């Protein structure tokens, strides 16, 4: 509850400072990028990448990046661990279960689950000692028998780690609403959870409702934007054809109705993308060459010239990831 | 001339008694790495396997082939590790199998060559480990995800000579479907192993894909819920099928004149995640023997039935050494 476990090991909560709370080094699959490394050029090219990219974002002043990549993302934490140190950002790894999981979990229980990510938040990924420092869950519309254990083994490992748990939503339907119920259902408190992809959609109701019963929104895919590239169908169906001030203006929403303290934002990016199209990234790259800064670059003083207080905009960056962060267990 | 082993090529003659349809874990990609533990742990699962491989080994099985494919989890390490111990010649694979992700899903019939090819001749992983077959699959009429990869398959398989082995939802014929698609692609049936053939009673059905030249795969033998359907996922899987019933198909191909075209396996495992949990348990209540079976059980029920121990030497010792030799085209 005082420190924070990193690839690289624990750290103060006054360590973390700037902070990215939905990101990702690589987007993949599971044991994918040890057998089939060449679909991303080598594993040395994805690495330099993430460093450069990395020392990027860290001179506009990031200090902390989560990575929110499970198992099912192909999350290699030893590559974490690399690039972290490379970059000298420090890296949050994740347990939890995306939505491409294996035939040997879909079979697992809940109480299979359960034990599975208090695994790798107690023991360490793998064999490494690498702690987990959050639970990443999600759901794609209306939730599956299987999403539903997810979601209950999420809330049980919190409940005895007081690890905070973040989420995929199909902001479009809603999808925040029945996770909130599923949680609670398990006595988690809505500080702990963090419903992400919300700058997906653009029905404040929904939002401010959520923020309402003290649940974290994610507005996390700002630079996610498909416009111009309205020629590539696949590009438009990633990306949306919103623009990212659309996006961007949530944000001064949500603080203009009082919910500064409930706000999360971040890129949403990646260095690498084997499960989806081929060449996606390159299509992205060019979309958004800033990467992980765009949120710093661009996104603030967007925002302050908005006006929006510089010193607001250093609590939801600042401020609200620590507390988001620091492991805490229920009274 | 020469076989790729996880211990590295071996000669033909060095084969010697095949089993060509096994496995050392039944798993999900990346799953032993992440929660040994499932299986009590990494060093008892190695250590169950080296056991059961020695006592094969006693009872005169030299190789053993191991159709998991990436998405089954294969560990090519654990895999030598075991070899090495039980000083067992095991023959690793390539392909997919029904559980591909979407980083796979997604790819197109270009890409999954360079993939098969890549395990091949390149190696699995980092480890310089080359395969020595192909594992394709089918659960009844093809996805047109399915219809690529076997495609790819096919294309691989002319480039380098190795052979293909296909699951097949036997009873629903599956492997017609797979032989015509194999046949476009200008792939030779001598080639093809057509698997889980010993899940369907129709004799025609089979005899029909002998006669055409593909390879029959009888791999289930000992697979049978028999007593045991109190138990629904246990029946769901094994079958209500017993033992003699599955190998007399053996010796009813051999009656029609296709013993050149017979292969015997157990389609065994070690360790199975990829299904309920504690299945594993009923399996070894039910096969006791492992992959021993086949010699201590299998063969002296057939020459008891009046086949000739010569033509039983032909179908665990020939009939493979034949297809794992890498052939390539005219
Ligand atoms: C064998 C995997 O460890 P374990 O069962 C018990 C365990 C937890 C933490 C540490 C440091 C050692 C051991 O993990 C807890 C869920
Ligand atoms: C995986 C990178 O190697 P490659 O492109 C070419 C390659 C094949 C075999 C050997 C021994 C070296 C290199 O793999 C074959 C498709
Ligand atoms: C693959 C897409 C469709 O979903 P997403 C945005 O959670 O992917 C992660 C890996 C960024
Ligand atoms: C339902 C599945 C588990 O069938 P199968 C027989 O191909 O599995 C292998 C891994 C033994
Ligand atoms: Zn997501
Ligand atoms: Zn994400
Ligand atoms: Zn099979
Ligand atoms: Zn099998």
């Amino acid at each position: 509850g005082d420190r924070i476990n990193t690839v690289r090991g624990p750290i103060t909560i006054s360590e973390a400072g700037f902070t990215l709370t939905h990101e990702h080094i690589c987007g993949s699959s599971a044991g994918f990028l040890r057998a089939w490394p060449e679909f991303f050029g080598s594993r040395k090219a994805l690495a330099e990448k993430a460093v450069r990219g990395l020392r990027r974002a860290r001179a506009a002043g990031v200090r902390t990046i989560v990575d929110v990549s499970t198992f099912d993302i192909g999350r290699d934490v030893s590559l974490l661990a690399e690039v972290s140190r490379a970059a000298d950002v420090h890296i949050v790894a994740a347990t939890g279960l995306w939505f491409d999981p294996p035939l040997s979990m879909r079979l697992r229980s809940v109480e299979e689950l359960t034990q599975f990510f208090l695994r790798e938040i107690q023991y360490g990924i793998e064999d490494t000692g690498i702690r987990a420092g959050i639970i990443k869950v999600a759901t794609t519309g209306k939730a599956t028998p299987f999403q539903e254990l997810v979601l209950k083994a999420a809330a049980r490992a919190s409940l005895a780690t007081g690890v905070p748990v973040t989420t995929h939503t199909a902001a479009s339907q809603r999808d925040g609403e029945q996770q909130a119920a599923i949680f609670e259902s398990e006595g988690l408190s809505p500080s702990r959870v963090c419903i992400g992809h919300s700058d997906d959609t653009d029905d404040l109701s929904y939002l401010t409702a959520l923020a309402a019963r003290g649940y974290l929104i994610g507005l996390d895919g700002i630079p996610w934007s498909a416009i111009g590239l309205e020629d590539n169908a696949s590009a438009s169906a990633l990306l949306g054809i919103r623009s990212w001030q659309t996006r961007a203006l949530l944000i001064k929403a949500l603080i203009d109705q009082g919910y500064m303290k409930q706000i999360l934002v971040s890129n949403d990016w990646t260095f690498g993308f084997s499960s989806y199209v081929t060449n996606i990234m390159d299509v992205m790259d060019r979309v958004n060459p800033d990467g992980m800064a765009f949120i710093p670059l661009r996104v603030i003083p967007f925002l302050r010239e908005k006006g929006v207080p510089q010193e607001t905009l250093a609590g939801i960056t600042v401020t609200n990831p620590a507390r988001f962060l620091s492991p805490t267990l229920r009274a």
